[PDB]
RNA sequence: GCGGCGAGCGAAGAGGGAUCCAACUCGUUGCCGAAUCGGUUCUUAUAGGAACUUGAGUUGUGGCAAUGGUGCAGGAAUGGUGAAA
């Protein structure tokens, strides 16, 4: 049961820094993670 | 007021004044969530710039609300000079 959930995680990434300031010139849905954003959620 | 309440000890508020264009920052909360930092390169710059970096960092950086480079000058200040008979 993990596997499959981790394997989900994956499936959707945080956007990765050369990616997030190429995408601010103008997000993707990615798992929250932190545990003050994983909080409020 | 303390104290063999003896010898003794003994302040604070206020008030006059000095000083004072004297205040701010976190954590937290909320809204965001790497926007951060370090290093590398770069611009005449270990810029509060820029590109780049998994390197640190979400076991939480940071933001929001409750400058650096180059140029000229003057000044001031120190010194240097400089009177009468
Ligand atoms: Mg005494
Ligand atoms: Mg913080």
């Amino acid at each position: 049961s993990r596997n499959e959930l981790l394997k989900l995680v994956k499936k959707y990434p945080s956007e990765t820094r050369r990616a997030r300031r190429q995408r601010l010139f103008d997000a993707p849905l990615s798992v929250v993670t932190g545990l003050q954003e994983v909080t409020r959620t």
